[PDB]
């Protein structure tokens, strides 16, 4: 398959009001990403999509749209994991027909499954696609926990979230040729100090220039370029994330002509004046 | 407004080995709840149902089933919530033409939401169902935000699952015509001690001659009694903890002729001879 | 030797504005105790007592001090760990010397110790002294580990202090001639419901009649009358805790005659204005 | 005025069976990270020292035999916290008059201290003394408190030892000119790749040699021989920490023919055939 190192936006969707997906919103989402952003690929169906709010045909229709915009311009990977695994199989086998390059697949939530159910998800998931698949979790998993994953060769590595520099470090030395994709975005300096392969991200549907910037310069041993570019990263992130972060990245979309809508309830669905005021803001000091 | 106080079992659900469900067995639970372990009410739909492994439809499926099989012989509670609000407005609704007494919901999980998301959540299940409902949430929320919950009128109270005893004495004070159902069986005794007017378990689908017991001797004054017997229940508790909590009760129902039959995946979905070799165990000592 | 059940009150210390000890303040907190709140016994040397932020020296001033004032009225335990093994022993010593029914040791923290180590801890302070220990720990441990210290005779129960009521049933019906203090107030009730042996606590050196009354009423069966004496108790420490403990208890003695004095800096020395004005309405609801 | 920068041994300390300081061991474990770990400097009373386990006494000992040791040939660092202030002020008097470069304190701990109370330690230390302050909490206090204590200006800057990468970027680009020494020895590379300042820590006792190439090599931009570094010293760490970090470098010290003696109880003092196997096996490894 295609080469999936690099930078990846976690792709976010543009809803109507009444919740239903804005098709035209998220084809311009889309390009923005592949033609001003310049992403090496996209990540759809993840947290940032607002996908485990969305019905398992709400997932397929933005997997078939995003696929249908993309084409074959960047590498795609589908995040299909859920609670439910007969779900997450037949989102895996609905992305793997479209074409998308690999899967990932949350670690199955709300109750506390041990790890030999983890493994046997991700495995059967696996095994009824045929896809490769990126292993991640929300709030950890060890060293030891990961070489039994990584017993299966279609798992290509992990979207590593949790700010461990340690286990970050460990794992990159017990499992060398396994990839690591980092998941906190204004950590993304001092993770590529440590070898990480790339970065899926939020942020990057709006600042996807400097993330490239901070990465290659941080690859190059460019420490203090890549640390100013990080430390401007850094505050936009920071009101980012003050403001409201998906409300604000899609007002920053907007401002930039990207009809990227409202969010899904049972998130606050509108942006307040405020709200507003304060994504114009960030938009003037640093995407300006 | 059919009395919801009392012992409410959280019914467990069969499974074939293929994961679909087993509505013969399924029956077989609910009629050992009603004529055996003799409930006030069933909790369908809860956590303890494997509710949220599975598919909107089979959801749907259980719901049918257990209404038809109870028909009006118990009172009858439906637990309808999930990370997606449409899916919650439909299991409401759906649920409320079935005839259930009352809906549940657990806060919108996965993401971060804010208090005033939470109520909005609550609030539009109500709305478009106009049934009544309990809250709970999972691993807290205090009396400022319970009170902003009780402004609607359509909140009877919450199913408690935190072990926080302060919180449970200031709710019951601050909200004495609002209702609490304990949710945490091995802890039942101290809850009836500060006024709980229930329980939501998964234990008394085994158990719930002692779960009767030990709240109406409590409630009585008769602690030393309810005491003795909430010792014993706890002994069982933790051997089935130890064991296996879904795979102990269900091999456990097997043991009374109820098809439990297998969990569902990502759960372990068949035990081993050494689970159910302990589970036969806990039969002859504790339920026999 | 003497009976160790019932009310303890965490001893409070009156410090003077430079930190050191008022003499004349603590004999008078602690005839407040005796003759007022008619517990059955003080906890000396406690966190309540600013414990943590003395000398070594101030700590045995504190214990002559109370030793002197009490003499055998009522039961004295002596509180003694520390991070310093050799100031625990040497504590525990002058305890022992100066008469002490029993001793207590809270596990040494800072550091992550291991079991063994704090066994070896409580064993040392143990083997140098000669006096029954009781043990206790900040924030749990588990049955088996308590069984582990209880293989010494001379450790004779817990200061219960992590709102875990089923560890705490397990460990009542695991071990049911070892004794178990209470350590939260505000839980009371459906501690006493679970059989404990009595309690410590800080707020007994203001509202020891109701807490008496509470727990006798509890080990009673009369849980509807015990179940508004610990309402209005928890108005009050919820009250207290809302307003500054250490300071708000030591307003509260004030305004009862008692020169409870300043806290120790680290801790804020002085209430303020809005503090007194508080401390003063709760007199007036609560223990006029 | 010293510099401050750069690779700092936090100091063990050799103790004597029966817990007493040894002297001439001590002597001996300053000279090696002098003359064979080559740092720039020396934080003594940390808790690497095993400080919070001894009287203030011994703590002013290990105090005066550091510098006697050291003279000025390094830099040296006291750390001087404590929860009573009053000995936390005698000490940082005693070590500033012993011509410690700078003093550091833990934040007040055991109890819930406020920010306004973490601040007036500092500043009555501070105060009390006459000299500079390096602060630092154990496990976090956001950007807007650590501005707070630097309107004080003899602070100069924290000893930073929470893996949050975001923080610490933030704090760098929010106060400049304030210096950041990096406490976990394992993630030095990320730390030194956000500019940290210096680096303060346990492990530099034995693999100062590596530890000052790590960071060297990471301000040069040479990322990827940093890393290997990194990957050797964090196999050595990973080592050190499974078979117990005090004894395991005390274990290693005495290979080298230091005499580094016994940890001081409650930690266990004697380390085991086993641990003194694994010791000299890591010794072959990575430090022959
Ligand atoms: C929790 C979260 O939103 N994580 C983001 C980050 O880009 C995050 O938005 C950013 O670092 C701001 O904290 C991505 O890792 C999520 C992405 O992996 C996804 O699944 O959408
Ligand atoms: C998380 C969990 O298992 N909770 C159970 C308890 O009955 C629990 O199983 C029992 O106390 C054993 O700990 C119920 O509260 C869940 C019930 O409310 C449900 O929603 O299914
Ligand atoms: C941490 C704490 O303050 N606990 C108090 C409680 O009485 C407490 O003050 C009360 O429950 C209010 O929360 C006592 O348990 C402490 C007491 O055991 C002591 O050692 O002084
Ligand atoms: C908690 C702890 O042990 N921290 C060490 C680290 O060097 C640590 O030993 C090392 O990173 C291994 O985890 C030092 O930061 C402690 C040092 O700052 C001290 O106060 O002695």
């Amino acid at each position: 398959m295609r080469d999936l190192k690099g930078i990846f936006s976690a792709l976010l969707v543009s809803f109507n009001e009444d919740g239903t997906i804005n098709e035209k919103g998220l084809r311009q989402i889309i390009r923005h990403n592949i033609d001003k952003m310049k992403v090496d690929g996209l990540y759809v169906g993840g947290s940032t999509g607002e996908n485990f709010m969305l019905s398992t045909e709400e997932k397929k229709e933005i997997f078939r749209i995003a696929k249908d915009e993309a084409k074959d311009q960047i590498a795609l990977i589908a995040q299909v994991g859920s609670v439910n695994l007969k779900e997450a199989v037949e989102l895996g086998k609905y992305a793997t027909e479209l074409g998308y390059d690999c899967l990932s697949a949350v670690t199955p939530f709300y109750y506390k499954f041990s790890f030999p159910e983890i493994k046997h998800y991700y495995d059967t998931i696996i095994a009824e696609t045929g896809s490769n698949m990126i292993v991640y979790s929300i709030p950890n998993m060890g060293i030891e926990q990961f070489g039994e994953l990584y017993k299966n060769p279609k798992v290509l590595g992990v979207k590593f979230t949790a700010g461990d520099f340690y286990l970050l470090e460990r794992l990159k030395k017990a499992y060398p040729n396994h990839l690591i994709w980092a998941g906190f975005d204004e950590m993304m300096l001092p993770a590529a100090s440590l070898g990480v392969d790339g970065a899926i991200g939020s942020t990057f549907n709006v600042n996807g220039v400097r993330a490239r910037q901070i990465f290659e310069l941080t690859k190059a041993g460019k420490l203090k370029e890549a640390l100013e570019i990080q430390h401007v990263t850094n505050d936009l992130i920071e009101g980012i994330l003050a403001n409201g972060l998906y409300l604000t990245i899609k007002e920053l979309l907007k401002l930039e002509g990207v009809d990227a809508g409202y969010c899904r309830e049972p998130m606050t669905s509108k942006a307040t004046a405020e709200q507003v005021a304060k994504a114009k803001d960030l938009k003037a000091k640093f995407l300006s």
